[PDB]
């Protein structure tokens, strides 16, 4: 049941993007509406796991999982001291390379545009407004045609701003800060610390300051480097790159020479508070027609757990399936459904994440 009308994805993340291609796999007609400016638009932020049980559950049915693991390269990971000490290593066992195999964001985004049919993604449509109208919903993009839609598909991540129609939650500051960047030909110009890494993720703790790196995503170093919130922030400048630098070199001053060295070698830092938008408030059960909610639209929540993408993956395979059921009747109670079950992880997810979050910037902790 559920045919003849058209869906409005807004969004093309790896979630929407995921979604436009079960519903256009079950003849569904969608569109996904995305700001970025062309397809080869560089996409900021490191390497996606998707877990064997959720987000490969989403590529499995969609028949890319074996593309998935083309593309994804899995990974050992190293804990290391503010030394510089390897205290342990979990290479990769033959069996369990197939568990999450990091995947470039980019490569990701690739494989899912390739499964869409052609043109089902409308770029450089940055959704300022969403109208209620008649039969469907009148939607407005920044100097760009509006068009309509029956059903709305929110996928434009965790800073989405149409989210009223659903709920009047907004998102939250989390206490914790990440700051980011990527480094070139990590070999030559972070070599001590290319070298700590030794081909694994890179993962240390000290004195509630927290390092992380990928030395291998696609030939470019990603590391990011989180702490509680300075207290004296409310309400550095990331632009100014020896002014992060400095900045960083006072929080690291007692690590190691190598990872300094890292520091010193990042030409642009890019600055981020981490933020939930909880699951606290049933989202509202008076809505004027249809629309809902998948992705960091629906349950934006700290990266500590491995959770952010697997749960937008699943809370896509399950709406998907909601939609091209004869199981269903009515599409009101069709979502009704799927933002029934997303409640019950993704609260299990943030919980996880926000623990995990407590964990850590507490006193040297053991890691997962
Ligand atoms: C430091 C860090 C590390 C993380 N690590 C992991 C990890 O290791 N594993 C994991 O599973 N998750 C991780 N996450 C979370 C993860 O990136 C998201 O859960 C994931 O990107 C999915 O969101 P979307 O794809 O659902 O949202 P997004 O990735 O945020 O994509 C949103 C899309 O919609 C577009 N868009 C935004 N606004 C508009 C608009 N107004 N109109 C039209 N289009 C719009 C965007 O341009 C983009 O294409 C991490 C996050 C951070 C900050
Ligand atoms: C507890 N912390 C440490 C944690 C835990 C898990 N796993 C679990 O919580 C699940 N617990 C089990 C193991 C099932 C018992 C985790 O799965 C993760 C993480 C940390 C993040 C670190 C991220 C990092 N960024 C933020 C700087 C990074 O460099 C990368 C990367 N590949 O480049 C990340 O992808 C990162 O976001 C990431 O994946 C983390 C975890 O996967």
């Amino acid at each position: 049941l559920l045919s003849d009308k058209n869906v409005a994805i807004i969004g093309g993340g790896p979630v929407g993007l995921t979604m436009a291609k079960l519903l256009q796999q079950n003849g569904i007609d969608v569109s996904v509406y995305e700001r970025d400016n062309d397809r080869e638009a560089r996409i900021f932020g490191g390497t996606l796991d998707l877990h064997k049980g959720s987000g490969q559950e989403a590529m499995k049915k969609a028949g890319l999982l074996q593309t998935y693991y083309d593309l994804a390269l899995p990974m050992g990971v190293n804990i290391a001291d503010k030394k510089g000490n390897i205290l342990s290593t979990k290479n990769v066992k033959p069996e369990n390379r197939f568990d999450n195999p990091e995947i470039n964001r980019n490569d990701l985004r690739a494989i899912l545009l390739n499964s869409l049919e052609n043109d089902t993604v409308i770029w450089d449509r940055k959704l300022v407004m969403l109208e209620p109208g008649k039969k469907k919903w009148t939607l407005t993009f920044e100097n760009k045609p509006s068009e309509t839609a029956d059903l709305v598909i929110l996928a434009n991540g965790g800073m989405s701003k149409v989210r009223k129609f659903v709920t009047d939650t907004e998102v939250e500051e989390t206490g914790t800060f990440n700051i980011q960047a990527d480094i070139h030909q990590p070999e030559i110009n972070c070599p001590g610390f290319f070298q700590l890494c030794n081909g694994n993720r890179l993962m240390a703790s000290h004195q509630g300051n927290l390092l992380f790196a990928n030395p291998n995503n696609n030939g470019a170093l990603h590391f990011g480097i989180s702490f509680k919130t300075p207290d004296e922030w409310k309400n550095v400048d990331f632009q100014n790159r020896n002014s992060v630098v400095d900045f960083l070199l006072k929080k690291f001053s007692d690590w190691d020479e190598r990872y300094k060295e890292l520091i010193h070698a990042t030409l642009s830092f890019v600055g981020l508070a981490t933020r939930i938008f909880p699951l606290e408030k049933p989202w509202k059960s008076k809505r004027p027609l249809p629309i809902t909610m998948i992705g960091d639209a629906a349950h934006l929540m700290p990266p500590f757990a491995g959770q952010g993408v697997n749960s937008g993956l699943v809370d896509a395979l399950i709406l998907s399936d909601n939609l091209a059921d004869g199981k269903f009747n009515s599409i009101e109670e069709a979502v009704k459904n799927y933002e029934q079950q997303m409640f019950i992880y993704g609260k299990e997810a943030q919980e996880e994440s926000t623990q995990n979050e407590i964990e850590m910037f507490k006193p040297d902790f053991t890691f997962q």
